């Protein structure tokens, strides 16, 4: 399957899966989550534990606006 881009108005956000599969061997951080997680994602989650928050906790991955968002 392919990577996906989240179409944030301020600039596309790429989500590269391979880097995540390699750096986050605890797959249950994202997979086998209960129902509602597809509907639930948005800016709040993304800037929280959905994206940015995990990068901060694990001490790796982009945490600056222009590192995630790029036109
Ligand atoms: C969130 C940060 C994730 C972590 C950690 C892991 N995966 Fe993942 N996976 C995630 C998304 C958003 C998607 C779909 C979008 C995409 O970029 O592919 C996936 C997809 C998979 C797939 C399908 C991949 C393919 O067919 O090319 C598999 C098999 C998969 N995920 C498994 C997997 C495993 C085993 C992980 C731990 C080592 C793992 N993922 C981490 C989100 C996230
Ligand atoms: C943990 C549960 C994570 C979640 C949820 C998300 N990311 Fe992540 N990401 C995580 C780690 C530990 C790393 C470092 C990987 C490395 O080897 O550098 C990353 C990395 C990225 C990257 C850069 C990948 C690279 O090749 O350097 C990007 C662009 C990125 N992450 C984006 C991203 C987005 C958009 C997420 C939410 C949709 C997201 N990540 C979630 C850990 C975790
Ligand atoms: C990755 C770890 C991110 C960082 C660092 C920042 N943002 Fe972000 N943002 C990210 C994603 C994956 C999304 C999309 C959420 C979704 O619905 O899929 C967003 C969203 C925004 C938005 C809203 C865009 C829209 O609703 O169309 C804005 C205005 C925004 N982001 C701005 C922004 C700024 C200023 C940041 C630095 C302070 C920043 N983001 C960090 C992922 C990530
Ligand atoms: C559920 C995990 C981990 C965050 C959490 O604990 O809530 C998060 C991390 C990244 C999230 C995905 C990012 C890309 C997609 C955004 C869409 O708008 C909704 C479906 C997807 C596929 C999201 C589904 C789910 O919301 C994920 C996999």
């Amino acid at each position: 399957a392919d990577d996906i881009v989240l179409k944030a108005k301020n600039g596309d956000v790429k989500f590269p899966h391979k880097a995540h599969q390699q750096a986050v061997p605890d797959c249950k951080k994202c997979h086998e989550k209960g129902p509602g997680k597809i509907e639930g994602f948005g800016k709040e989650m993304a800037h929280g534990k959905g994206c940015k928050g995990c990068h901060e906790e694990m001490k790796k991955g982009p945490t600056k606006c222009g590192e995630c968002h790029k036109k």
